[PDB]
């Protein structure tokens, strides 16, 4: 599972 967003977005 994907618990982060796109970081510097």
């Amino acid at each position: 599972v994907d618990i982060h967003v796109w970081d510097g977005v």
